[PDB]
């Protein structure tokens, strides 16, 4: 069975007890699709995101899904942290995830999330909202199995 | 909010023709809570980058360029813009290109970027009046939100 | 008054052994003939450095258009995008995007293709997928823009 790691990228979330829906939404999607083992990290924006990515990549996790920190305000550094770890980017997948938020949420176009491969790990940046997360998972659902196989 | 319009066209800056895009952009800005500075019409290449740097250093909130985003030897607006940017916003440039479809297939050849430099938002638009209108229509729904975010005002989840 | 030349590069290591059934080359050749490209040349190279070698050669020769097929995925052997970006002066992201979108919605995995398009020297370079279907999808995207793109490159 394939392994997965969820990384909630949010200083706000990491500053207290996590009680938000996005982690569970993603974990439930993964769990119900038979990913195992399966774990969840909530980390602050900036270097802790890159640190968590590096940890999971060195551990050869099959799939990493991050949520949050993809926008254009000063604390949004998930794309930076992610690109720094990637071997290559998969632009069509990030574009598809953005497009899934249109026309309902015009500011979907401001998300700078990337997807890509690092080592033998697929990494997918999702947005921080439950709606954006669900939209992104629905995009991923039709390609994730094929993507993991092709990486292998 | 402040805005700077930059027309990138050696032929307009000469000027062998009168630019139509600048006034379109200016009216659009004025409808929407922007106070435009005097537009600049500059020749392609380094003058574009120099006008971008001047505006960023003067902390203009929004810069909109028009022209020089194609793939001819003198289309260097994307190169000049990227050189000034801190980061790009790919989804916005994409949406601006898609807005030209399916009516103008060569819209897909535009290499315009959008991004942030300092606390300034920079948007590359095409050099045609039609392309500018299509792009402004895209920008309309997101531009104030974007500027608020770049100013450091936000609500992280 | 001068016609545009086109080079077809099929990126497939297998086609060096008796894979022998490259269906895509002929499809692209026919499509190029139909759009006035001449002369035409086609070749198959293995994944990796030979692709870049083939790209570099045709760019130095001022070939007008290069279409590649294959090696644009996310497998460990898919290196066509890396090889291409190494030769490019700049990318044309809208074109690669349109080619990917042409595979939707019937082929969801189209979004995994990392092919690029761009200009090197005076040469337009277009990465297409390795499947006959993806090639046909990509060629349909090029059909109403490729000569316009070469017009612009030349001025």
């Amino acid at each position: 069975a394939r392994s997965a790691q969820i990384i909630i990228a949010s200083t706000r979330a990491a500053s207290g007890v996590y009680t938000d829906e996005c982690g569970p939404i993603i974990a439930e999607w993964l769990e119900q699709r038979g990913f195992s083992p399966l774990e969840s990290k909530v980390v602050a924006d900036g270097n802790p995101v890159g640190e968590a990515l590096q940890d999971a990549v060195e551990a050869q996790v099959d799939l990493i899904i991050t949520s949050g920190g993809t926008g254009i305000s000063p604390t949004d550094s998930t794309p930076e942290q992610t690109v720094a770890v990637l071997d290559f980017v998969i632009p069509g997948l990030a574009d598809a995830i953005r497009r899934a938020g249109l026309p309902k949420v015009p500011t979907s176009v401001l998300s700078r999330g990337v997807c890509g491969v690092a080592g033998q790990t697929l990494i997918v940046n999702l947005p921080g909202s439950p709606g954006g997360v669900r939209d992104g998972l629905d995009v991923l659902a039709d390609v994730v199995h094929h993507a993991l196989d092709q990486i292998a």
